[PDB]
């Protein structure tokens, strides 16, 4: 479907974010990177936002097939 | 339905946090705005995590229908 | 089911994160703890991308029953 290629995404920055999570875990972040992982959150939950509004138009377009 | 009421919300919170993204890729964001997305970015999750558990409860509940 | 699971600790999560919103609003946040929210984020964020991808596989093999 289309949610997938959006989850995609998704996945790509979320191994980008995960690698800022473990600088964030050994103590080791600059405050670039942490302006970076700011960034990457926000282009993230705008792709999640998008992927729900899909799947919440399918749920309520379905639930008007029955 | 519910979950559209609460993907109005994350679409205004995200529109404040598209102007916050573009202030850090353009290098000029402060630390006053560094927090100010932040608290957003806790906002907007907790919303979709709402909308999240109500598209799961729809779906089981239609699962329950078949 | 699963996603449920995975709500739960998008739950528990956000109670921490809650709390970590309330020193934003209060102006007491110190850096340790604005690094401890992106990272709840970003472990936050990596659930739910999880449970979306579940609901996202149930909706599709249910399209694919019908």
């Amino acid at each position: 479907s289309g949610s997938e290629e959006l989850l995609e995404e998704l996945r790509e920055l979320l191994e980008r974010l995960q690698e800022l999570l473990e600088l964030i875990e050994q103590g080791k972040i600059t405050p670039e990177q942490l302006r970076e992982a700011i960034a990457l959150l926000i282009e993230v939950l705008q792709i999640l936002y998008e992927a729900l509004r899909e799947l919440a138009e399918q749920l309520q377009r379905l639930r008007e097939e029955l």
